[PDB]
């Protein structure tokens, strides 16, 4: 099923302005943690989230497994 | 600024059950087209969206530029 399937979502902000603040990730965080969870019925324990900034790119990696 | 920055979001469903129907993408579609657009103030003309299924993986690629 879709729930049993693997859902991977990666968000990259390339050349990120440090003078400004991403006002879109906070929403995506809810979108990936809360919203998608209800669709696949997978716990935040079974969901891996890793936000990491390399070079000038901020990468947010989602791995939802079941 | 964050708006001027490049936002790339890729959604992959690996080993996709064809007997079932993704009931999470429809929401993500609104999340990437409508919701994020308001945060970066970028038009759907300046946003590239490509959904393509290869092997058993359905990939949805987002490129928001400005």
């Amino acid at each position: 099923t879709v729930a049993r399937d693997r859902l991977q979502i990666i968000i990259a902000q390339e050349r990120a302005q440090e003078g400004q603040t991403p006002d879109y990730l906070p929403t995506l965080r809810k979108e990936l943690m809360e919203v998608l969870s209800k669709y696949v019925n997978v716990s935040l324990d079974n969901i891996r989230i890793s936000q990491e900034k390399q070079d000038g790119m901020d990468v947010l990696e989602l791995n939802i497994t079941l």
